[PDB]
């Protein structure tokens, strides 16, 4: 009732089995010693996402350690209203399985009621001795806008090469794990995958109303929840979710094999 | 102004067929002398006998031990006052009979969100032990359990640090801690500290909720916080403590799962 009795590998394979009503579930990846609880999200046409991270209040404080992003921190809920980081470790269990890849998709929204995506197909999160790289294949679109690309903020041209996000490993204000020789994890107070810094953070601080600005903190660090190709550094997301589903779920291609 | 029923708490009021929230004359069995209380009065016959409230920034809680064991503030009949009743009559009502007490935390967010936390067998001792607070165990609430201790994170006692079960009561002028220098002078306030804290509802009021580590010149995470329900940089814009026996307590359970 509260945990819905259907299992499987991921949410894709529990919507497989029937199930239809998104909820917290039982799930055991491939290489997974012990199965744990996940949100799935389960529509109409049999989709099943498996969620990750979830933000919509501000009540769960991203800035926690390495063991914590790891291991993971904040509330699963049956009814997807609680924010949380499933952790690093879990979502490299599930992204890494088997030999069918998976699909990130970004979901955001804005203060004024509106939501965008960004799909990144072929999504992987390595494993804790790579800190838990982040890769993709490539952006399969969305209205988001791909900022995992780095972006151009104009403060510098280099900009958009230490903006990026594919490749990067993870980093939290005791593991930093950037391209710089400061800390994005510890003044951003955060942990995310950084570069010499960020062009999409959903694991920023939480800003109410969504407009914040360089008078904020007291170094002008732009650490809100943001996604630069869709909104403006200053702009934080008033929800956030990243979640994985199968690729073949996502015709111009020969297959040769 | 004042009600005509009398009893040992608001809810020995509230058996009386008391029916408004207001100021009342209470005479705990061991107490000497009656005093006032303001008492919450629902419709379900539950009378809290409220202890502290903070809902405006009017009132400031940097009071020193004698102001702390004999309160401060204002007691209203519309209850729209902030005070702190006084550690010693907290002490006497909490610990008058063998009849346990249970203490509910209403915590208000500056979006209008309300949540509780509720402790079961909650107690304040006498002035000879500092008036330390025990309780039996977090009886539930959507607030979560900040008595509990919170991993910050920061350090990986964090939670031994921050739990409140059975830490005596300080100030600025009577450190009761158990840390090397002084959460209540540093906080300004008074509370049960530990390596300082997890929950504390006694802490600065900030406007907005919102405020940070420049807030203060050492970065002081001194707001009226309950680590659990939000973070430790927000300080909520409402709070009540309040009690009520035990017995009158509608235990229900959560709808949430815990990662961390
Ligand atoms: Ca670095
Ligand atoms: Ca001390």
């Amino acid at each position: 009732v509260q945990i819905h009795d259907i299992t499987g590998k991921d949410c894709q394979d529990i919507a497989n089995k029937g199930a239809k009503q998104s909820g917290l579930y039982f799930i055991k990846p491939l290489k997974a010693n012990q199965q744990f609880l996940v949100y799935c999200e389960i529509d109409g046409s049999g989709n099943g996402w498996t969620v990750f991270q979830k933000r919509l209040d501000g009540s769960v404080d991203f800035k926690k350690n390495w063991i914590q992003y790891k291991e993971g921190f904040g509330h699963l809920s049956p009814t997807g209203t609680t924010e949380f980081w499933l952790g690093n470790e879990k979502i490299h269990l599930i992204s890494t399985q088997s030999a069918i890849p998976y699909a990130l998709r970004v979901e955001l929204e804005d203060w004024n009621g509106r939501t965008s995506t960004a799909d990144y197909a072929m999504f992987k999160v390595g494993p804790e001795a790579d800190k838990y790289r982040l890769t993709y294949a490539y952006f399969a679109g969305g209205d988001a806008g791909d900022a995992f690309d780095g972006f151009d903020f104009g403060d510098d041209p280099s900009d958009k090469f230490f903006t990026s996000h594919n490749g990067m490993q993870f980093s939290t204000w005791d593991n930093d794990n950037d391209k710089f020789e400061g800390n994005c994890a510890e003044q951003d107070g955060s942990g995310w995958w950084m570069n010499k810094c960020h062009a999409g953070h959903l694991n920023g601080v939480y800003y109410q109303g969504g407009t914040y600005s360089k008078a904020s903190t007291p170094n002008g660090y732009d650490n809100g929840i943001i996604w630069a190709t869709w909104k403006t550094r200053w702009y934080s997301m008033k929800k956030t979710t990243m979640k994985i589903i199968p690729f073949n779920r996502l015709g111009q291609q020969h297959h040769l094999g």
